[PDB]
């Protein structure tokens, strides 16, 4: 075994071997140098997994047949290890965490596939559903059936951001308009249907990227409209807007991304705090057909939400992004840092928010990383 017990840094390293796409959930001690990797250290797991952390869980959901999610915890020995087990039906197309002790998970049931959506709420430290509820899919479908980008929980209620998508032919023809279905937690009654014209839908095909949540408790919502992560077609420029507090409309604010950064969109966002976010931007304009699904070529920037900024981060180079899955980039000690994948290797690169400049650090022998994490002992 070659894993340094309490090492506190943990990557899920995504090996394509012979076709397949393995997992090894790996411990690294530190992030500015040495070679990460899964030699005779790891925990392998199978199929499509992405991953998600609350509190000290790592959350390692199953995908594309699996209906599973697994805990990871560091065990009392410095170790990790794998704990609990929370099932669902077919996929859980949002993930959040609705207080210290608590997550809520929403799936879906095609039309055909069933009318009934399902919220489990599960206890973090036990990884097992504490209770759930159904609902109807309406009217998240009024349109057209509905891809889900992001959920958040304020003050009880629930907020899910999505864009309708023919699950056929794919085609998005509805990108004039931001939606938000707001529900009341617990028994997941409708309570309205949030609309803005100022931009697009929010997020895009499962990134998560819809709606975060800052330090005050406002939600912003992130609009790309990117051919380049999935839509069909693009009408507004991307943007952010703002949900206050436990509110159901939009207020004022409004940051027109796409022109301050002179006509890109983003693609994967991550809050870092106070006001900033760390961003991949594609840097394709414009985007076509010939671009869909592709998300390639992106840099990275520091957002600032209060003064509606785009700052480039020069030392990151423009690199080919992950796709439609969670943001694998940690915030850790005041710095952003996130492993690039590009023509040299795999390198985490750190970032410095406030000065919008990044240092090269550990090399990383891996195909992709498919999460990225500091996990403590609880």
């Amino acid at each position: 075994n070659e894993e340094t017990p309490f090492a506190p840094y943990v990557l899920s390293l995504g090996i394509n071997s012979n076709g397949t796409t393995t997992y090894y959930v790996v411990t690294a001690p530190e992030l500015m140098s040495g070679t990460i990797n899964a030699v005779a250290k790891g925990i392998e797991q199978n199929g499509y997994r992405d991953y998600e952390q609350a509190g000290q869980t790592v959350f390692s959901i199953g995908g594309l047949g699996l209906t599973s999610a697994t805990g990871i915890v560091r065990d009392a020995n410095g170790y990790l290890t794998e704990r609990g087990d929370f099932v669902f039906n077919s996929s859980l197309n949002a993930f959040t965490q609705m207080d210290g002790q608590n997550m809520i998970g929403l799936e879906l049931p095609n039309k055909e596939s069933g009318d009934q959506m399902t919220l489990y709420t599960v206890n973090i430290s036990d990884v097992s559903i504490t209770s759930q509820v159904k609902a109807p899919v309406f009217p998240l479908n009024q349109l057209e059936w509905p891809s889900i980008t992001g959920m958040c929980y304020s003050e009880g209620n629930v907020y899910v951001t999505y864009f309708p998508m023919n699950p056929s032919t794919f085609e998005t023809l509805y990108t004039d308009t931001t939606f938000v279905a707001v529900y009341s937690y617990p028994d997941m009654q409708f309570k309205t249907l949030m609309k803005d014209t100022r931009t697009g839908p929010a997020g895009s095909w499962n990134a998560f990227n819809g709606i975060f949540k800052v330090e005050s408790g406002d939600m912003y919502i992130m609009s790309n409209s990117a051919i380049a992560n999935g839509f069909s077609q693009s009408t507004k420029n991307a943007a952010f807007l703002r949900i206050p507090k436990g509110e159901t409309h939009f207020d004022d604010y409004y940051f027109d991304f796409e022109t301050v950064s002179g006509g890109l969109k983003p693609a994967h966002i991550k809050y870092i705090g106070n006001g900033l976010v760390f961003a991949e931007v594609s840097t394709i304009s414009p985007q076509t057909s010939a671009d869909r699904w592709g998300d390639k070529s992106l840099k990275c920037c520091i957002i600032d939400l209060n003064n509606k900024t785009v700052r480039d981060i020069k030392e990151i180079p423009v690199h080919n992004g992950d796709g439609g899955r969670r943001f694998a980039a940690l915030v850790d000690g005041g710095y952003v840092y996130r492993p690039v994948t590009a023509s040299e290797g795999t390198y985490i690169y750190q970032v410095d928010p406030q000065a919008a400049t990044a240092v090269r650090g550990a090399k990383v022998s891996t195909t992709f990383v498919g999460g990225f994490f500091r996990l403590d002992l609880e």
